[PDB]
């Protein structure tokens, strides 16, 4: 996707408006010097009181900033003069378990957390293929981490046999988050 | 809502079965004296190798246990002789924010976590009424906890003016989790 | 941590001048002797402040820390700045389990809050578990790491010895918390 | 740390001959291990296999005591364990360290993943003159509850308070930016 923010010259998103999809060192060249309202459609962004991204800063998040003092957190902060999108570094651990081989059918997506019961999460189907984007996981045949263990690491598993399962049945999954070396 | 567990005399949910919606001190009456498989539709439950909920214990959660050794890892466990539902103590911090007054219209559900942007959560509407089921929250007019603050505590807020907002607009909420003292007493 | 909240209002900014310690709710700071609210210093909170008396108007949440100026809690430069205060009765529930080395809740001890512990050895606890105290939550203790071995359902109460939670030998190496339930009484 | 550490014994309850392992072992009987009686994990986690060359049933060994074969498998086998290898765990974190004095000196505070609305409640009542961001995207604030001047803290080193935009070396609350709607 593309970062999207729109600054308005007046309050309550009125008057002239300018759309920004990248970094802006000087805002007077957009037709809006003293911004009155800001609509953030895809961010986040960081704004600065001076040109060329200097001075006091303020972070914009997705939402509506209808007033001139909405995004500031200190009264002595001057008007918006420069703005740029933030390249957020946020890592997560994701594993996707599919009902049919070759990553088709119904799927369940797990992010970071352990799932002791697949049935409680609304997934009562089989598990024939697994895609691990990140993290180290262990799958189990039965709820509560019972039954045969399946170490699931970063990679693709086109078939249940590819991660050691005789039949395509997985009902619980936990994540290994600790490591006493390296 | 009642708990639901089904026990079978044979593995893979075959043979005679018995459904339990409450505790059973002796599985001898249910016709399934040595359960071969167990189906947990609503739990969790805890099983016991002896009657009257004694001996080694096994925790059953929602799902399918198709073998008589599936709910345990020890090989010394005896057959299932009694079961009872677990009265789980799991607390969550819940706040509901509605679009129209009197708790109507589009609603947004927040549990435990902070939300710095209502728009990122799929809620781009106004906030005219609030229902706080549990927890201590602070609502804000603008994303990133900016603007006027509104202390949202346990109870109902039928109008925006009831939680201190003449303007029905909330875009970020954080939960107060820490507290450096303990209020003793009763009321 | 104390038995009462604690906040201090200073007449001037940066915690200078006359100070006024508050240990409870105050509906009107002015009539109590506070000439001005120059700065606010929270040592046992949190608190909520209000622009007007009777806890009305704009609200300011004060947490433990330093609020050295008016612009630290409000963007409007009013002469009142802060007219009332009261301690917040926070509703923050946690699930606490404490496992002791010796019976009757003595010896080495390890406390777990909310989260699951798949390995006691990785958490620094390599000793036996003879007594257990469940403050809140529903827990399952296992005798081996990775939630393997004999199971012990640990619920709200006290366990003086291993036999009280059905353990033949005081050995526990992993505990997980039960967080879901599909039936309501 | 540095190297993994598993120790496998011939008899149960960690009795008999002991063969230490600091890496992968395709075949346990060739390293002098007759029978896998008990397993003690001092630095892991490890993954064991019922057959050689890391094939067959899998057993996850975490730090702790595994005194009998019942602890990792329910099927009695003559050879309960044939191969062992350390797991290369993929576990990402977001750490930021804030130091009292410039150039990363004095008292310090580390924050992992979670937001901190009050440094005083966290046990840190000092100034913040230098910041080291090893991972994640953070916004530091002058006052508790994410108030006052904001400072965007990104991956890198800030040796002085002015390096992250603070003419006054004061930080009392930090939150992490977790979401992004582009790229």
């Amino acid at each position: 996707l593309n970062p999207k923010i729109i600054i308005f010259e007046q309050e309550n998103f009125q008057g002239h408006s300018h759309e920004l999809n990248g970094p802006c060192p000087n805002l007077k060249e957009t037709g809006v010097e003293k911004a009155g309202s800001v609509l953030v459609q895809a961010g986040p962004w960081v704004g600065y009181e001076q040109a060329n991204c200097k001075g006091e800063q303020f972070v914009f998040e997705k939402g509506e900033y209808p007033r001139w003092d909405s995004w500031t957190s200190s009264r002595r902060t001057d008007s918006l003069s420069s703005l740029r999108p933030i390249k957020v570094d946020s890592q997560e651990h994701k594993i996707i378990l599919y009902e049919n081989p070759n990553f088709t059918g119904k799927k369940m997506e797990i992010i970071d957390d352990d799932v002791p019961s697949f049935h409680a999460h609304g997934y009562q189907e089989k598990v024939s293929s697994v895609r691990v984007q990140s993290g180290t996981w262990v799958g189990y045949q039965y709820p509560g981490y019972r039954g045969l263990q399946y170490l699931l690491e970063k990679g693709d598993y086109k078939d249940s046999s590819d991660f050691g399962a005789p039949h395509p049945q997985v009902q619980s999954v936990r994540r290994i988050r600790d490591m006493q070396w390296h």
